């Protein structure tokens, strides 16, 4: 099993400026239940995003995509190709916009957090992978966060 989880403005923005535009504790907690005990599979920018205090993430197998032969990433895997980090019976891709379009074919389920924020798109803003006709989804009900903003939550499968 392959699943992307990732949450998006209403006009797809992922992320900007390497970072996101905000911050729902709903969602971290719900991101961590997702992930807890799996493999993630991140980009090397999205680990650059990571602060040293809290990577690796705890309790799961961290594995970082990188063309740098040399790249150290403390307490997590470096691998240079997607393939190499699909050793296990689950494995969650949590970013950002490159790694997602690159796991995609290989997926499964997407976790996708809508935000609702009017957030127009940029030059270099990172923005969630389109999902065609195969992906069947159920939307799910608007809930508040305490930082004010609504969500929902789509969880996308195809076989
Ligand atoms: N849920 C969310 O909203 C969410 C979740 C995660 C991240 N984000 C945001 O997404 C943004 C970053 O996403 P990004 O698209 O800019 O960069 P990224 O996808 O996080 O990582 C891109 C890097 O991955 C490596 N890479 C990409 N394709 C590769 C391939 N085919 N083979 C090997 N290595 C490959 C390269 O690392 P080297 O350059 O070292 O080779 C590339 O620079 C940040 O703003 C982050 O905050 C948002
Ligand atoms: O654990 C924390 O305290 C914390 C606070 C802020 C941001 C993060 C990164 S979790 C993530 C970011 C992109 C893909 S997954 C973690
Ligand atoms: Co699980």
């Amino acid at each position: 099993m392959v699943g992307l989880i990732w949450a998006q403005a209403t006009s797809g923005v992922i992320g900007r400026g390497g970072d996101i535009p905000w911050r729902l504790p709903e969602d971290q907690a719900h991101f961590r239940e997702i992930t807890m005990g799996h493999t993630i599979v991140m980009g090397r920018r999205t680990w650059d995003s990571l602060p040293a205090k809290v990577r690796p993430l705890p309790g799961r197998r961290n594995v970082v995509l990188s063309r740098q032969a040399d790249f150290m990433a403390s307490g997590a895997e470096v691998v240079g190709s997607l393939e190499e980090a699909l050793t296990s019976p689950e494995t969650w891709v949590i970013g950002g916009g490159q790694v997602y379009a690159l796991a995609l074919p290989y997926a499964t389920r997407c976790e996708v957090t809508e935000v609702d924020i009017g957030l127009p798109r940029e030059a270099g803003d990172a923005l969630a992978p389109v999902l065609d006709e195969t992906w069947r989804g159920e939307t799910g009900e608007w809930r508040f966060s305490r930082s004010g903003l609504r969500y929902r939550l789509y969880s996308y499968h195809r076989s």
